[PDB]
């Protein structure tokens, strides 16, 4: 299938990402810049993040959705439904609304594409509601990551997909943060896209620090697999 040769041919080998946000919570402004590189053979992200700006102002484990779909591995069963290749090189837009239950949201508008051969995710992220001594403004949430299924479904009227799913951060009183995540993705091109079937992709996150890195940071590792349509 000459379709899924092209945007599928881009991810064979190990691909390198640069990753840029720029944030506004509750008027506490900061920027974060991320380096790393994906292997969509085996649905691996391996990416470093820094807070450019100083002291990062809201939980870093908060974050880690909004730092790469098109890594996910899609079996090979399952390649004619993978909207997120398909896009590429040109890419697509995706958006969030995240609601943090009992606290404020994040609105997030990210665009996914190729520059050269970097894989690039630019991010404007905004945060309002949210309370100064809650859980996020607050700093009240463990530096860890639960598994999680996240379920596509295609959105024909878009030419694009949904997500929908639910983050549960753990709380330091061993309570936890429900983060409800709402996403829309759109190509960028005027071409023909992967409209896919429901699935779903399977998420693992590791958070660690770098020993040798002074900046407010966070190292990310991401197992990320397409599973569903058996």
């Amino acid at each position: 299938d000459p379709m899924v040769s092209k945007g599928e041919e881009l991810f064979t080998g190990v691909v390198p990402i640069l990753v840029e946000l720029d944030g506004d919570v509750n008027g506490h402004k900061f920027s974060v810049s991320g380096e790393g590189e994906g292997d969509a053979t085996y649905g691996k992200l391996t990416l470093k993040f820094i807070c450019t700006t100083g002291k990062l102002p809201v939980p870093w484990p908060t974050l880690v959705t909004t730092f790469l779909m098109c890594f996910a591995r899609y079996p090979d069963h399952m390649k004619q439904h993978d909207f997120f290749k398909s896009a590429m090189p040109e890419g697509y837009v995706q958006e969030r609304t995240i609601f943090f239950k009992d606290d404020g949201n994040y609105k997030t508008r990210a665009e996914v594409k190729f520059e050269g051969d970097t894989l690039v995710n630019r991010i404007e992220l905004k945060g309002i509601d949210f309370k100064e001594d809650g859980n996020i403004l607050g700093h009240k949430l463990e530096y860890n990551y639960n598994s999680h299924n996240v379920y596509i479904m295609a959105d024909k009227q878009k030419n694009g997909i949904k997500v929908n799913f639910k983050i549960r951060h753990n709380i330091e009183d061993g309570s936890v943060q429900l983060a409800d995540h709402y996403q829309q993705n759109t190509p960028i091109g005027d071409g023909p896209v992967l409209l896919p079937d429901n699935h779903y992709l399977s998420y693992q996150s590791a958070l660690s620090k770098d020993p040798n890195e002074k900046r407010d940071h966070m190292v990310l590792l991401e197992f990320v697999t397409a599973a569903g349509i058996t």
